[PDB]
């Protein structure tokens, strides 16, 4: 059973599918761009997803799907798991919190906690490849 069909214009990996936005936005912003291609903000679970991820990014730093919940204090994916992998630059996070934090990945894939209404030039979403 093989899972790898895609959208056109996405990229799969694995079992997932994923689109590489480009376009000035805020942390929101580019959840409801990612909504309205019927995908969500991507979530990042291993080191073998960061690293296809990192190879794919953009170099000005990108959105993904993960932002600080301050009524459980933690950082929640938008797909509503918890943090396992991680992939923080030295220091980071550094504003939880701070209610309204988001994070965003470096042109390095490192990521760091931002300001929500931070205006970055690309995003990342995913969603379910199709199968055969």
């Amino acid at each position: 059973f093989v899972c790898n069909t895609c959208p056109e214009k996405w990229i799969n990996f694995q079992r997932k599918c994923y689109y590489f936005g480009k376009g000035t936005k805020q942390w929101v912003h580019a959840r409801y761009a990612c909504d309205d291609m019927e995908g969500q903000l991507v979530s990042i679970h291993s080191p073998e997803e960061q690293d296809f991820l990192t190879k794919h990014a953009s170099h000005t730093g990108s959105w993904i799907g993960l932002r600080n919940l301050d009524l459980k204090g933690e950082f929640i994916w938008v797909d509503g798991s918890h943090v396992d992998y991680s992939n923080w630059a030295p220091g980071e996070p550094t504003s939880r919190s701070q209610g309204e934090d988001c994070v965003m990945m470096r042109g390095s894939g490192r990521w760091n906690d931002a300001f929500c209404d931070r205006k970055l030039g690309a995003w990342v979403c995913d969603r379910l490849a199709t199968c055969t």
